[PDB]
């Protein structure tokens, strides 16, 4: 509570900290208060109010270039995870789509396990202004080509580093090379293909506490997620691409008979996903 | 509990958790909170309520593409059934309606029963706020088509999913796809016709408990509800039709000697009809 | 008490039922109660009495058009009769205008009997809130028109129903249609001319207990009613109308040589008068 | 004019009417007028802004009794017609209403002419808040007594008293005892039945300049009317009425093979009825 | 016209029509003219416009249930057709995918004609407020349903009302009956598909001036629309459908061997639906 | 082109047209006009502009979803290339750049050809707003995760290309894989190493004219463009990559007695470079 | 309170004093003060304002050779530090810059300290209006040579004179003349490199309460800095400049096996750097 001292001190104004310090105004609170606020908390005489606020654009505007703003500016950002309600019809939602997209795949339940159904425990909404903000810029981004569609879709991703995604975001610079489509970000419409993935690629050693991919015991955690396909390349046929092809702004690999069982979709870019549900499960 | 913990400390401001947990303040509550209640509550300092309300802002208003505002406050969305006093003008005049609206059919009481009168146990008045938003938002609309009239009447309604209707509301999707004006929601001048569907078409299997359409045990259940007609097409034979024919909201079948015994209306869109009361009854 | 119970368990609230069974809240009441009133009653926590009030604007305010407040507040509704205390003024008043207005009419007795002095019983003041503000409704109205003046006055009334004006109020819709000046409401200046009514036209049968016109044993029913006679249309002849003339309020059949005896006053609309007394009386 | 005057003076701030003169600020306006209002003009001190706010409320409030604020806002009152341009969906729907509801009578256009179709001219939207407020108010208790519905319709009027109907509002005082139905408003659902009376009962004389009943030149008016029936009392056959049957608002006469060849609505309130629509037309 | 002079006039500002005429003020004009506007086109007394404000807010908000302020703002609606540069990316796009969608179908090019891709003359975004307005409200009610994700596709469309569905907007009463899917609204893909259906069923008689189905001489025309699609029914075979099925907002025909050949998606709501662009082109 | 006359007629203002084809203006002009703007042209009547711009504001602001505006602004936009001047100081620094970094190679001169200097005929300052907005965009980003520092370079780059990246700028997707770092976009702090790139990978097959590498008389294009590296990760061995390591921006491969020659720098990602001058020379 | 009181005395003005007094409105602040503000405190008539704002006008402008506003204005001026989180990623990265530059130097920790990591106590960011203007605008003019390139890099810088730097700024004047490149102002890529003149050349007397040098008990303080190098001359080898040399901007020393062991840079004007960051740290 240093900054608010010295910038105060320096305008001649000292005589007011102790207003400063009962109402515990930072200066980042400070740059933010109007002739309004500051006759609120009892700067009553207009010459203090001026001499405060002509300050604060001197130091925010008339130094831009350091950007004084962004320092001050850390409180409040980070990631809130909100819960539904199972009551909810936006958990029910969600609920349904986990559970109606359950499919037979080629492994006995090796890498993600045997099963039919889930167990879900809690569903959690991620809100982050700074990814959401990022994620909106790039769909603008992409919907002014694509003749004002962004073709935005909701999709599964299965991952063990779901923390980080949810605090700093997806990030191409982690992405999966050895994917059948290239270094990518990849995204599954059915839940139980992204669950091969929760414990590691291929179900990696299983849950921690078991070493057993199977496991019934431990908890495990998907991502549902906004994707931005744009316009979507069709590919059928394995491509170690290491960026989507001109033109293109995510590559969607379809099942074949003599190749994937199930739809699939990757995109080169990490800010063109957003993980909006946390969704914590078993299987059964 | 976590959410409004996690909402504070990413502010630096746990200190104040104690108070929360006091208060029962959740996030929900929190989002809605301005100076006046921060301050009512013991938030005394102004630089605290300057830091809440300002996070509240961005994540209510910064993230409103993720709508966390409807993820928040489902507390109190549903339906409530509130009881009409028997002694009240309203429960007569709603009584008078159903004795004195019924009448004699071709049929011998094949589907409704043998009675000349009804022993009304109670009248419920059905209260659901979404609901009710959706039926007022189609009426404008109707009236704004329809020289400012939405022709709106008074119906019974008689179907086995009474229940379901008064929590989710009139549906078109589970339309009466048999009917003699095709896929629509079917309502009547007349309780003893509406009282025809109660169990089913045709009085079904009759009661649950007896399997007989005449049983004076068991009791009934009947909508009285408000219906938007706006521009109604008049028909005397019978039809089969998906939607209102073009320019039209409703269609009204009219008696006739070689048709109807008794009028009809149907609507094709679910958002046309509130169930404003329930009644239950016995025949006599 | 289901209606509360539905309404806070939608809220998430029933751990507080407890509170409102012991003390007797309803949603009548709940509806009318603020911070103050539910910090009285033991609802300590801000977050709690913050979500039953939203709750209740959401029910009232938010679904007015289904007026779920009329059917909440019915209760206390109704007539109450205050007795006077003979000795005091009021009644003192009202005794002596009966007594000072008899008259000897031109039957010797056959409508109302012989007599000259009443025998006054029991005198009370009739009580209706929704009467007595549909009375002062329509009296702004008659004194908007006619220059601020209502021209209110208090005049006697004989009928067989007065139970049913003293509960319902008077209603055109059962008025003296084969009157000497139509289908009004008659209103006597004389009391002795309002008891050749009481039994009926033209005294009826008399007493339904004796079938006499003049007998002296069985009690008789009296109103002295507030009239608002507005801008009246001055008659000395016969007019079975309907309404009242264009332009005025109400008709003064005036005495004449040939004519009336005595002054009659009548309304066409049963909301321009209000039963304020209740006399209960005997001839003698 | 001179009330300012006088009212400033009595306050001892005659100082200030230069400003009053020059912001036109008559009595009407000062009444209306606050802090901020006062302040925008040029009354800068506080006490001068006080004085006349303490003034205007002992004038309004503290002599209620004269109604002296109803004197002030005699201005302002009044109708205003609002053309509607043919382009708009509201004409075309309510020519279309106009149009398609023509039909055959039992005379041979004796009454309305000889014609199958119309030619509109004009149609005009009717504004009057008095007269609005007096049909909102009485639209709510029919519907408080009628389980919170109105039973409104939109219904025509042919009159030759169009003008005095769409500045003074309908009035049962000008009601024709004649009437089939006795003394009341009487109203149509097909127009070319209100057509037979627009030149007067019968057609009176025809037009005022031709007098021909089947005048194919002259302009004839029709009013498209709000009309609230509450409970209809439904009837087959004459019969002289002053009033609704007890327990009914309204009555309606029904088609029969031996009575009415098309339906008949009758109001006895004049304040049951708002005339929405002036259309005026020739007969084709 | 004369609204604006009956207005003045009943407020007595007669006076200030020379201005109202001179400045072509109409009342749809005046009513969103607040003391700033009225200030800038002359009116520079206080008073005046203090009245002509109260007046504006009696007539808007004072008489809201007759909607005069929807008989005005009449004008200004309509659709609006915005060319599309060649040059521009958007054009490209559009142009990209139609070109990009051609493939062959089982019958031999009867229906649609014989042709390997288009020449296209113009593209237009298709303006239309209030179209736009009931595509967003439906949108929003359909993603609040379906864990706040629109599914919103583009998708082609073709018919010979394409003229009409730019004016009024799409409307499911002039459904498909005779579809694969039943009495919905049809959208592809492919534009080569929807080609088959811009002159009718099956081609119907081919273009109005040659009979030809395949003809290279006249201007064709398609939609490509916004579609709302929600949560989407999978169907491989014929079933017909008035409307969606129960807990989906809209269907999808899923191509198979013996099925459909290319994909079709059906909604059941006009509403759902809005034509973006208007695209006229030759087939070659 | 006639979206102009289409909004005016919707209007109601086609009187104006004359103007509005007099002076030229269309939609695209319109939308940009205010009052004062309009007032010129000879808009003189405030309520013709109060029209237009609230119908202006309807299509912008009404229909954001549209992206009408970014519709109709496609004019003034593309890349422009401005001349500099040989007695510039900017031409004379490139040039010193450009000629002060030839440096020795281990080829024989066979991918650059064999010479010690350039003879350099034009330089052009490269000019486009929507690039350079891009670039801005994302050179904030970059400084905002790097402690406020860009860390901008100047760097030449060379490719076959440079005709296509001055209008669509750089882009990944067209990166070269075959380098030594991965599939990036390269750029060279020496102008020899960039020119041997500017007929291929390896000088490619020389210039077209004569397939001859070391050509001297074909002219030769070379972009020297603003990078902004980040944090720079430091390598020293051939490597492949699709983006970035986590952390960091770019990557820089030094010079090693092992390894490279000279310094190479890599951006995976296109938006993070821009080519501000393009150079034209020839060898010798 | 004497300079705006003579002021005010000058015009004529004193009466207006008292108002001054309350507002504390200093000649500073009203040289700033226009209509609306001088309104905002109470300056109500027209010609005082103008009197204000002539006599302001004719102080500033109509003396600027004598640069009143400078000998005004002087409050406000000097250097403020503003706190870092450490959870914030600003901060991070500075650590992760300090900490991972470190680099083994020849001397056992002689003139450092014998260490390999640093123990950071808190990081500021430096923030003066005047310096960073002084900056800006050589750096600005260093671009407009050097096409359009600054050469801006952060580098680090020790000295004793930290405290005398972050307020006065960088300066020529107290040059190290004994350094290798001359009388220069010395800066850094490595930190360790900076450490070493913490306390002195050489490590001076060492930490003042212990005169030791390598003290792990004592802080030692480094700035980060942005330093423009513009056009840099490289060098191996001692030069002992007094000034930059010709056609460059700054001097730069590589590393060398028989010379710098790390690599160095050198700028020859104190306008050519700015302190962004200081380092509070000990020693591991
Ligand atoms: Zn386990
Ligand atoms: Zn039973
Ligand atoms: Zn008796
Ligand atoms: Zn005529
Ligand atoms: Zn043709
Ligand atoms: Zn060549
Ligand atoms: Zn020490």
């Amino acid at each position: 509570d240093f900054s608010i001292t010295q910038f105060v001190r320096n305008l001649g104004l000292e005589h007011l900290m102790d207003i400063f310090e009962r109402e515990q105004i930072t200066l980042d609170v400070l740059v933010e208060m109007g002739h309004k606020e500051l006759k609120e908390i009892g700067i009553n005489a207009y010459g203090h109010r001026h001499k405060l606020i002509k300050g604060v654009e001197r130091l925010i505007s008339g130094q831009q270039g350091l950007n004084p703003y962004l320092t001050l500016n850390t409180s409040g950002s980070g990631t809130i995870l909100i819960d539904l309600s199972p009551d909810d019809k936006e958990f029910q939602s969600v609920e349904e789509e986990m559970q109606s997209t359950v499919r037979e795949h080629r492994d006995g339940g090796h890498a993600g396990g045997i099963f039919n159904r889930y167990n879900i425990l809690k569903i959690q909404k991620v809100c982050n202004k700074k990814l959401w903000e990022r994620y909106t810029h790039r769909r603008k981004e992409v919907s002014e080509e694509n003749h004002n569609h962004a073709n935005e879709r909701m999709l599964f991703h299965g991952s063990p580093f779901v923390n980080a995604i949810i605090h700093k975001g997806f990030d191409e610079r982690h992405a999966y090379i050895g994917g059948m489509f290239g270094a990518g970000i990849y995204f599954a419409e059915n839940s139980s293909k992204s669950n091969q993935y929760v414990y590691g690629i291929g179900g990696g050693t299983g849950c921690p506490v078991h070493k057993d991919r199977s496991c019934y015991i431990c908890h495990r955690q998907l991502l549902f997620c906004r994707v931005t396909l744009g316009k979507s390349f069709l590919q059928f046929s394995a491509m170690k691409m290491a960026h989507s092809p001109p033109g293109h702004h995510s590559v969607t690999g379809r099942p074949s008979v003599n190749g994937l069982a199930l739809a699939e979709y990757v995109i080169y870019r990490g800010e063109q996903a957003y993980p909006e549900y946390l969704i914590t499960y078993q299987i059964m």
